[PDB]
């Protein structure tokens, strides 16, 4: 089997991106926020303690003739950005793009963070991470990919996130006409429960490349890329006006500034980010102060490849008995 369905930016400036999801019989339509960094499948749902919900769409289990619930099973999770959100646990039939998973573990919210309620767009997120993450108890539940490994063509999902606009996540094939030139695989480390893997170097515009191992993860539910401060400190020093702002939480630069492209290193290929996806706008309306798309990891403890990398490539996610991870640009 495969599925393959669009994934659609949340706002102009790519915060996040969402995919419709059918949950349960008859089919309820939600819009994930699916993210190789995490490994919980939640939803908004009829459980959610209702001062929380500000216009997404909920799943109601009792109107689902599939819903079953997971009997003693609870969850809760805390993400990177500090938001969280908890509750208890369903099975039910989960369909992706016309690829159907049953007896999914569908985590129904009780309680979400205020970040989650004002973000109208997000009706709850679905994993991608290895399942060893996941944080349902005492039982721990499997990913929507997981599930579906076994049934599926080939052992893969693929993210191709636009810029700007629409894109594409598939599961169980690669599309040979969603990229140019070859894919280089490399290798991923599974220790933490990520797609952990090491970039072989960066260069800053037309600069010359720095060979130098960045260890780091795969995780299209964070918007930015964030990589140890000695090269976020090398990229902006070419923005004129560029400085990191304590008050505002990290790099900004004049709007009126043109930004250049970042290049990442995938073995001995290259990936080319353009300056504008590195803008990620006025730092509050009117400011003529712009937020950067490549920030410091110091503090966060990992290097994350969040959406400002992911985006200028065709991404494979292999999840074969040893899985790597595979690049192109397109």
């Amino acid at each position: 089997s495969t599925g393959s369905a669009t994934t659609t930016p949340i706002d102009s400036l790519d915060d996040a991106y969402i995919t419709p999801v059918q949950i349960g019989t008859p089919a309820q339509t939600l819009n994930l926020d699916f993210d190789t960094g995490s490994s919980d499948l939640w939803v908004f749902s009829s459980e959610t303690t209702a001062s929380e919900v500000d216009g997404q769409t909920i799943y109601t289990p009792s109107k689902s003739t599939t819903a079953k619930l997971l009997s003693g099973a609870t969850w809760s999770i805390s993400y990177g950005d500090g938001s969280s959100s908890s509750g208890d646990v369903y099975t039910d039939t989960v369909s992706v793009g016309g690829l159907t998973v049953t007896g999914q573990a569908v985590e129904s919210a009780k309680k979400v963070s205020s970040s989650f309620t004002e973000d109208s767009t997000i009706d709850g997120l679905l994993g991608l991470a290895f399942s060893t993450l996941n944080t349902v108890s005492p039982t721990q539940q499997k990913t929507f990919f997981d599930n579906a490994k076994a049934s599926l063509d080939s052992p893969v999902f693929t993210a191709d996130l636009g810029y700007h606009a629409p894109g594409t996540y598939n599961f169980g094939f690669i599309d040979t006409t969603a990229y140019t030139g070859s894919i280089t695989y490399t290798a991923v480390s599974t220790k933490q429960g990520f797609w952990e893997w090491t970039s072989t170097g960066y260069a800053v515009g037309s600069g010359t490349f720095k060979s130098t191992s960045i260890d780091g993860i795969a995780d299209t539910g964070t918007t930015l890329l964030y990589l140890p401060a000695t090269v976020v400190s090398a990229y902006w020093a070419q923005v004129s006006g560029a400085k990191s702002s304590s008050s505002v939480g990290g790099y900004v630069f004049p709007c009126s500034a043109t930004l250049p492209s970042f290049t990442f290193g995938v073995g001995s290929a290259r990936i080319v980010i353009p300056g504008d996806y590195i803008d990620f706008g006025p730092i509050s309306t009117g400011s003529s102060s712009c937020f950067g798309g490549i920030q410091s990891s110091a503090g966060i403890g990992i290097n994350i490849f969040g959406d400002v990398a992911l985006k200028a490539a065709f991404v494979v996610f292999n999840g074969a008995t040893t899985p790597t991870l595979g690049f192109a640009s397109k």
